[PDB]
């Protein structure tokens, strides 16, 4: 399951609460490849689960959340572990991102 989030206060709760890897889709609704790797990102959430928590933020849904991490183009994919940051990938390469979860979540 990939968890819809909505509002910033809610965003870094779960970064700073969370235990596992935390892997964000930062994405846009007009973005085409964001449309392409949702699929993928929803399957990655099934296979995963145990190790990673999936969310995705809409970029102009939470624009504070968007400014606050930097976001410059879409999809951004930010990976957090004990609130910090240990990773990302801009764009929607879909090898680079499995392999970046396999990466963090051994
Ligand atoms: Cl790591
Ligand atoms: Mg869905
Ligand atoms: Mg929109
Ligand atoms: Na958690
Ligand atoms: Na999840």
């Amino acid at each position: 399951m990939v968890i819809q989030v909505t509002n910033k206060e809610e965003f870094e709760a779960i970064l700073s609460e969370a235990d596992k890897l935390v892997v964000v889709d930062f994405f846009a609704t007009w973005c085409g490849p964001c449309k392409m790797i949702a699929p993928f990102f929803e399957e990655l959430s099934e296979e995963y689960p145990d190790k990673v928590v999936f969310i995705k933020v809409d970029v102009d849904e939470v624009p504070d959340v968007a400014a606050k991490y930097g976001i410059t183009s879409m999809p951004t994919f930010k990976f957090f572990k004990n609130g910090k940051k240990v990773d990302e990938l801009v764009g929607a390469n879909q090898e680079k991102l499995k392999q970046m979860i396999l990466k963090h979540a051994p």
